[PDB]
């Protein structure tokens, strides 16, 4: 998939407001001239020279593009097209316009656990699909859980940002993953082999924040946060978890496990009685 479209994107699309700014990536909304349809345009700066640390290596760009090219599931973002100029690879992606799931839930007046599980189940449906493809996201956190559109009765969740996604064909991959300290699994912290299990840890962190609004492993410095992850230093603070069901804590307890091989699997969690009683 090395040679992308080499036309001027401005010839086929108009681009407007910024939607996100990753490092080495900016996302602008855009409208395809030929169809009227709107999309997100992710501009990934190529490093262009192996010595340059301003940009993303081609290998990383090709990895995200071929993982996106493979997936097609209602709970996962769709890739429409890819362009490449002399500075950027441009990913034309499905426009996800409902904002962050947590933003949306922040505006709810109330949230039972029951309501919370119907949004969480969507996340699990999309991860299940990814893992059935032996694809690990590695960057699962609230910023990458979007709503297609909030103004729908029950909105639909979209998993985004496949910049760390990997096909795990050997049962582990061995490389350093630089994710978000609060959500990466202990094995990412300790530069050990990584698998689908790491996403399961991240899911356990999300569920925690989702039910308490507190971050389980968050410390006063980046290294303390990492030390908390690796030590599995978290507690169900009664200040945040007094009215939280036991079945919910058992769910969380089985995902926040340092030994990945003992961590609950995606299909186990879909069968967990907190998810389907
Ligand atoms: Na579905």
């Amino acid at each position: 998939a090395t040679v992308f479209r080499q036309e001027n994107v401005d010839d086929y699309y108009d681009t407007g407001e910024e939607l996100g700014s990753g490092q080495f990536a900016v996302v602008k909304k855009c409208r395809e001239k030929s169809t009227g349809l709107q999309y997100a345009a992710k501009f990934i700066k190529k490093r262009r020279t192996k010595s340059s640390r301003r940009g993303v290596s081609r290998e990383d760009i090709e990895r995200e593009v071929s993982i996106l090219k493979e997936i097609q599931h209602p709970n996962v973002i769709t890739l429409h097209e890819v362009y490449e100029n002399k500075t950027d690879v441009i990913l034309i992606l499905e426009l996800v316009a409902g904002g962050e799931l947590f933003d949306f839930l922040a505006e709810k007046e109330s949230l039972t656990e029951e309501e919370a599980t119907e949004f969480l189940k969507q996340i699990l449906n999309g991860v299940y699909y990814l893992h059935s493809l032996q694809i690990a996201h590695f960057d699962l956190k609230p910023e990458n859980i979007m709503l297609l559109d909030r103004n729908v009765p029950k909105p639909r969740i979209k998993i985004i940002d496949f910049g760390l996604a990997h096909k795990i064909d050997f049962g582990n991959e061995f490389k350093n993953i630089f994710g978000t300290p609060e959500f990466v699994a202990p094995e990412i912290v300790n530069y050990e082999p990584l698998g689908l299990e790491a996403d399961m840890w991240s899911i356990g962190v999300i569920t925690y924040i989702l039910l308490s609004g507190a971050s389980p492993f968050l410390g006063d410095t980046k290294q303390e946060t990492l030390a908390n992850v690796s030590a599995v230093n978290y507690e169900f603070e009664d200040e945040y978890f007094s009215n939280t069901s036991a079945l919910a804590k058992d769910f969380i307890r089985r995902l926040l496990v340092k030994d990945p091989k003992k961590r609950m699997t995606i299909q186990d969690s879909l069968q967990h009685p907190w998810i389907k009683p």
